[PDB]
DNA sequence: CGCCTCCGGGAGAGCT
DNA sequence: AGCTCTCCCGGAGGCG
């Protein structure tokens, strides 16, 4: 019931991978249209339910690295 | 206390432009995508309900066009 | 028919 | 503005 991005309560699978709601429409957003997202440290940012705004290079990084995908 | 517009039942939201319950927008639907032909046994005015809405798809049919409802919306 | 679960996705409200 | 994230409602696939 945990979501593979952020760690918190997760609704479902979305987009291929077991994710909460802010985690699916993060990453739909993310995966259209173009975005900067720079990573402010080192690539490695932690990820979390009180964390995940502020890294969207990093969020990003970890939806792919779990396998979400728009074909799914 | 929200009802539907098509069979006076209790609504479940706003389904294809209209205020209708679970049952109706299924109905609908289905109605519209095999693009059924019903045909009315009385004078094409029947009375529809939670009970009777199943005897005259029809009148059922023509309430949800008439209320606007339309799978696009 | 009337209902169910599951998931995509728009609206919009509220941040920053 | 751009971004976040929850309220709704859509289809698909299924069941009794
Ligand atoms: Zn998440
Ligand atoms: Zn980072
Ligand atoms: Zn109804
Ligand atoms: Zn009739």
């Amino acid at each position: 019931k945990l979501c593979l991005v952020c760690s918190d309560e997760a609704s479902g699978c979305h987009y291929g991978v077991l994710t909460c709601g802010s985690c699916k429409v993060f990453f739909k957003r993310a995966v259209e249209g173009q975005h900067n997202y720079l990573c402010a440290g080192r690539n490695d940012c932690i990820i979390d339910k009180i964390r995940r705004k502020n890294c969207p290079a990093c969020r990003y990084r970890k939806c792919l690295q779990a396998g979400m995908n728009l074909e799914a």
